[PDB]
């Protein structure tokens, strides 16, 4: 079996800005949700061949995980915040789709989407 490439974090003809909500989602949203005791199943690309999901690509076509959004971060990747927002709700809306209500991977992601929206929803205007 076969893993995707993974999705790009790495683009430097692509436009990039540093602003303060970038660096919101860097420093509080995206560390909030990378300490906690159920991030580690999303801190990189779901290995479909490791984990023994054939279909997982199959069904999944826009994939995104933490690592990558990290990596997006890092290296000031995104020119706004709701691109970074957006990754984070695929990578939420891909377990739900994946798998099934009341799943353990369902419940670690509602739990990390919970503190997500209350991260998000004070969010810092811009400048
Ligand atoms: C069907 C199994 C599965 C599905 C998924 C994952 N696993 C593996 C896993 C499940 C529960 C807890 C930790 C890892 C982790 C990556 C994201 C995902 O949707």
């Amino acid at each position: 079996s076969m893993n995707p490439p993974p999705p790009e974090t790495s683009n430097p003809n692509k436009p990039k800005r540093q602003t303060n909500q970038l660096q919101y989602l860097l420093r509080v949203v995206l560390k909030t949700l990378w300490k906690h005791q159920f991030a580690w199943p999303f801190q990189q690309p779901v290995d479909a061949v490791k984990l023994n999901l054939p279909d997982y690509y199959k069904i999944i076509k826009t994939p995104m995980d933490m690592g990558t959004i990290k990596k997006r971060l890092e290296n000031n990747y995104y020119w706004n915040a709701q691109e970074c927002i957006q990754d984070f709700n695929t990578m939420f809306t891909n377990c739900y789709i994946y798998n099934k209500p009341g799943d353990d991977i369902v419940l670690m992601a509602e739990a990390l989407e919970k503190l997500f929206l209350q991260k998000i929803n004070e969010l810092p205007t811009e400048e």
